[PDB]
């Protein structure tokens, strides 16, 4: 007896998986001939390759568990094998008598070089291997061909060219599986009845100081809980206009999908399947780029530029990114990532993401232009870093494609544009409602002062209990003169890229 094994590595869900599905089903179709085992590789070398909060550790704890619970319902479950996929591929495919093996493809560099490797290891032992494009809406390696080789690298060329692309079919969760057998345990399972179960929130979270509400539970049944909830206001759909979203509400203006499609515990193609029936419904609605399946359009192209640069992340060797003479600050880049600037909403945000894990589109353009082109002159490779730790949404492709649009890098060139960090915030918190919550020892500032505590006096800063420089910072720049500097300095970086 043979075993059938899926690999989950993104695809944290049982809905709309053809690898995991096809897997299911042949078990059912030859019963009695194979072992069923869906694994999820608790790799240690992804380590040497990102940073990872305690927050997003949680958010995959938690979608371990609820994965393998799923799991059990279709009399299998989730195996989490510990070990590098390397070492943990030869031993399993001998041990196991592996047949095939099924995963969900993914375009990051780490992700393409260990795929590589075990195929080259599941061809040598003639294991069969079947990979499935359902992490995107569309494949990246045909968007590329059919844009002759090169990657769409404006929205609008990339809409072109997706309109004329098939989309895929969404499937179901597969059947349950007739009649299979635990399968019998291997040298590890046997030393170690549990060697292969979930992880418990204590192996996962090193830090557990360092966890914030838990708000956004992981797992595909929270994804699917969230989708269902955010479609049940249909004209809220139908109208959504993302420039039009509040960064600093109080509740999440925007659907906070975005975890659950990093890790896949919700499929795109079907987010995008339920958006087109509720846009069929309602005559009036939006339009990319600014409706919701424009958003999702959005990440589709991060995707396909993403997926022809391995450089993508980085400043040097990217065929996308300007060239720009960004700075060293320590200071500053630490007081920007605990978000000690002394510029209420920009401390505001970066306290919401430090504590929360997600933060809105506009607030992460606000502190991302600050610390970019707009104040502090540090690169982007170092905001996406910060990003990387403390988001739960943390994607390869969409930290840095966002990144390099905020920093006027790549996609976007009217630097000239400019947030502010006392204005911006005003627009749709002019009370400050957002800073009071996420900047307390501010609470008492009047609203006519709470976005610019330096303009209070002496006096009144120790009446509202709370004096700059001892109990908030004073500001580490000021906006009205760096953000002239600066643009002086990015025109002066975009002469010298025109003319090499
Ligand atoms: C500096 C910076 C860094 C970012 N890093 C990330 C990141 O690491 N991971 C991430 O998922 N998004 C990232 N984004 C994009 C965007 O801000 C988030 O996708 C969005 O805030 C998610 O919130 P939401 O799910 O409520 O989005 P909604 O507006 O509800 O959109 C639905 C989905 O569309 C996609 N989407 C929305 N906006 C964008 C966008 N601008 N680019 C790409 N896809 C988009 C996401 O999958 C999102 O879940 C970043 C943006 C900036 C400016």
């Amino acid at each position: 007896r043979s075993t059938l094994v899926h690999w989950f590595r993104k695809g944290l869900r049982l809905h709309d998986n053809p690898a995991l599905s096809h897997i299911f089903t042949a078990a059912n179709a030859a019963p009695g001939r194979y072992f069923v085992r869906p694994i999820f590789i608790l790799d240690p070398g992804i380590l040497d390759w990102m940073q990872v909060g305690a927050n997003r550790w949680r958010f995959l704890q938690q979608t371990l568990e609820d994965l393998d619970n799923q799991l059990r319902k279709l009399n299998s479950r989730l195996f989490v094998v510990r070990g590098k996929p390397a070492e943990v591929f030869p031993r399993i495919f001998k041990s196991w008598r592996v047949e095939m093996l099924t995963f969900e493809t993914d375009i990051e560099p780490y992700s393409v070089t260990r795929d590589a490797a075990v195929q080259k290891l599941a061809k040598a032992e003639g294991v069969r291997v079947e990979t499935h494009c359902s992490h995107t809406i569309y494949n990246p390696e045909l968007v590329i061909a059919k844009n002759l080789g090169k990657a769409p690298i404006t929205y609008q060329k990339f809409l072109g060219i997706v309109e004329q692309l098939k989309v895929p079919k969404v499937l179901g969760v597969p059947e349950k599986l007739k009649n299979m057998p635990t399968p019998p345990k291997d040298e590890v399972e046997q030393k170690d009845s549990a060697a292969y179960d979930c992880p418990t929130m204590k192996q996962l979270v090193k830090r557990p100081e360092e966890l914030g509400p838990n708000k956004f539970p992981g797992g595909e049944t929270e994804a699917l809980r969230r989708m269902e909830e955010s479609l049940k206001d249909e004209i809220w759909v139908a109208r959504f206009e993302k420039p039009n979203t509040a960064p600093n509400s109080l509740e999440p203006s925007t659907t906070v999908l975005s975890p659950y499609l990093k890790f896949g515990c919700l499929s795109a193609r079907l987010f995008n399947q339920k958006l087109k029936e509720i846009i069929k419904r309602q005559p009036k609605h939006s339009q990319p780029p600014v409706s919701l399946i424009g958003q999702l359009m959005w990440r589709e192209f991060y995707y396909t530029v993403a997926a022809a640069e391995p450089n993508f992340d980085r400043m040097l060797g990217n065929v996308y990114c300007m060239q720009i003479p960004w700075q060293e600050h320590p200071d500053h880049l630490e007081a920007w990532t605990h978000g000690r600037t002394g510029y209420p909403f920009i401390d505001a945000i970066m306290r919401q993401l430090r504590q929360e894990g997600w933060i809105h589109h506009l607030a992460r353009h606000a502190v991302a232009c600050f610390l970019t082109r707009g104040d502090l002159w540090i690169s982007w490779e170092e905001g996406q870093r910060v990003f990387e730790q403390l988001l739960l949404d943390q994607d390869w492709a969409l930290n840095a494609g966002n990144w390099m649009w905020l920093s006027a890098s790549a996609f976007f060139h009217q630097y000239f544009r400019v947030y502010s960090p006392v204005a911006f915030g005003k627009k749709t918190d002019p009370q400050g409602h957002y800073i009071r919550k996420y900047v307390p020892e501010l609470s008492k500032y009047p609203a006519g002062c709470i976005y610019e505590p330096w303009k209070a006096s002496l006096v009144d800063q120790r009446a509202y209990g709370c004096v700059l420089g001892t109990d908030y910072p004073h500001r580490i720049v000021k906006h009205e003169v760096v953000h002239k500097e600066n643009i002086k300095r990015m025109g002066a970086a975009y002469k010298v890229n025109r003319e090499v």
